[PDB]
């Protein structure tokens, strides 16, 4: 279910491939930021979830350097996959960008993204 | 300089290759909560780092399964590779449980590791 | 605009009064959690936002320990205000329990709000 | 053991009084970030922590407000209390700048410190 094109609140673009293995690979396109095009991603999943009704643990992470562009940053992807009639990716994130030493302490932005799958 | 042996503050190991263009390969060994072996880890990595001072951004996924145990949760490590003489891999990271729905508000844990050679 | 009775996404209760000094004080009443009845809060805010389009800088914290019940852990939502017709705190929380010293790894959680202002 | 002159590793100092029912009242100065002279800090603390052997819950806010700057921000620190002879503080801190809404996704940042009577 987690595989298939998702899209965020903010209008980004997530393209991914749920492997047998618990890899997940694909492309994200985002909306907002220093970046332009598509840019490689790669995460795990738990691939044998819990079968109550919970969600299916999950991250990635995207380097935000493609061909055309490098903001000198990455991005992680920590949350939940909630299938259903209605899908939806639940996270937090982390972006830290490359600082010096004295700036470190302003290297990391936190947020919330919520995704949700196409047809 | 990324790839190589790392151990974090936890008594954790991280063994990671970076590849030529921002891939980061792997396995973790966890030293806490609900973990047993060696978990797949992947990640990416700025391949093109600037050359004023600064770190090398990097970020990496766990999800918690393997043959032995699944603690269904996966975490996420931001952060950054800093070079030199001790080298370091400074970080913070979320852990994020599978929850049923009334359970998501506490389904995330954070914190912060940093990882050297030694 | 700050002061008044707010609820969040989960049914939780926030009242809170906005000091001329940035002050805040009120009480909180937790939908979720080991709480019950009423806990006291203390906060600040920028009491002289820019004046563009932008929010208020604000942020609180309650010790879940009253009369009643004690969990031994402190939550702080940081945040905005963005006032307007329909009036929002967009949080961002951080929830720590006291833990020993080698559980300490796993003594924080972190999470989102937002309050709807009544009225 | 809470009352008293704090440091962290930036080279801030967090001056606080612990009352009786749990209340958190002090100042504090930054050593970074856009910041001059001390802020008020408001907080509050478990005032009966457990006795097996836990650290004790604590928070507070500092709004980067004062007579001289208004940076427009305000950082919140969770964390726990640790006595003992090297009497630590241990947070992590969440700091949300006023955005307009374009700009409200890297609102805030994300950060751990550590504070020592050192
Ligand atoms: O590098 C710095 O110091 C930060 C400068 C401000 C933002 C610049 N942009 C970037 O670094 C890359 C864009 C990241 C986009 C972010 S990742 C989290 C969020 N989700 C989403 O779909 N888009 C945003
Ligand atoms: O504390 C508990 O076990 C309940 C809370 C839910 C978490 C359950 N999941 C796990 O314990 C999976 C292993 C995570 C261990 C973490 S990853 C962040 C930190 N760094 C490191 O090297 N080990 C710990
Ligand atoms: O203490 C632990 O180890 C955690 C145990 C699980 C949760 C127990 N509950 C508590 O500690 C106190 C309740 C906090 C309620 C939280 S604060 C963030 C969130 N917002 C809101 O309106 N309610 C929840
Ligand atoms: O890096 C910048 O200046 C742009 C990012 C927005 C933040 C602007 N606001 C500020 O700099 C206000 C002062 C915050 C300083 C922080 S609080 C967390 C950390 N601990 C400490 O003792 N000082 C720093």
């Amino acid at each position: 279910g987690i595989t298939g094109t998702w899209y965020n609140q903010l209008g980004s673009t997530f393209i991914v491939t749920a492997g047998a293995d618990g890899a997940l690979t694909g492309t994200y396109e985002s909306a907002v930021g220093n970046a332009e095009s598509r840019y490689v991603l790669t995460g795990r999943y738990d691939s044998a979830p819990a079968t109550d009704g919970s969600g299916t643990a999950l991250g990635w992470t995207v380097a935000w350097k493609n061909n055309y562009r490098n903001a000198h940053s990455a991005t992680t992807w920590s949350g939940q996959y909630v299938g259903g009639a209605e899908a939806r990716i639940n996270t937090q994130w982390l972006l830290t960008s490359g600082t010096t030493e004295a700036n470190a302490w302003k290297s990391t932005l936190v947020g919330h993204d919520t995704f949700t799958k196409v047809k």
